[PDB]
């Protein structure tokens, strides 16, 4: 796999975040994660993680995987960086995702993920606690 740009446009949960890719605004969910929603617990910790971690970014870049590259309701599916961080594997490092919604071929960095989760767990984080 590797890395394209792509410019924030804005935070939107713990797993969604609208970017510029190629120059067209669209609104990406993060492979291989799943944030609580907004209104579940933790869902506004997530959302403010994820937020943070974008906004602060100098730069941000995405990755498709080998699959498909847009979901049924037309997000883009790809793991995001922000300055060479991964935002997939940070959030499943902090316990404020679960490793979820692992589909055959589009499940290049799972392993990097469960072990990132795995973790989490270990140090009974957020939402392992
Ligand atoms: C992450 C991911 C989600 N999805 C779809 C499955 C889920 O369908 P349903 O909407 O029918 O439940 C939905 C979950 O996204 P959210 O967790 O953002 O709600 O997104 C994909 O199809 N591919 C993916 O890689
Ligand atoms: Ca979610």
């Amino acid at each position: 796999l590797h890395k394209e740009p792509a410019t924030l446009i804005k935070a939107i949960d713990g797993d969604t975040v609208k970017t510029m890719y190629k120059g067209q605004p669209m609104t990406f969910r993060l492979l291989l994660v799943d944030t609580p929603e907004f209104n579940e617990k933790y869902g506004p910790e997530a959302s403010a993680f994820t937020k943070k971690m974008v906004e602060n970014a100098k730069k941000i870049e995405v990755e498709f995987d080998k699959g498909q590259r847009t979901d049924k309701y037309g997000r883009g599916l790809a793991y995001k960086y922000a300055d060479g961080k991964m935002v997939n594997e940070a959030l499943v490092r902090q316990g404020l995702a679960k490793v979820a919604y692992v589909y055959k071929g589009n499940n290049t960095h799972e392993q990097l993920l469960r072990k990132a989760e795995a973790q989490a767990k270990k140090e009974k984080l957020n939402i392992w606690s």
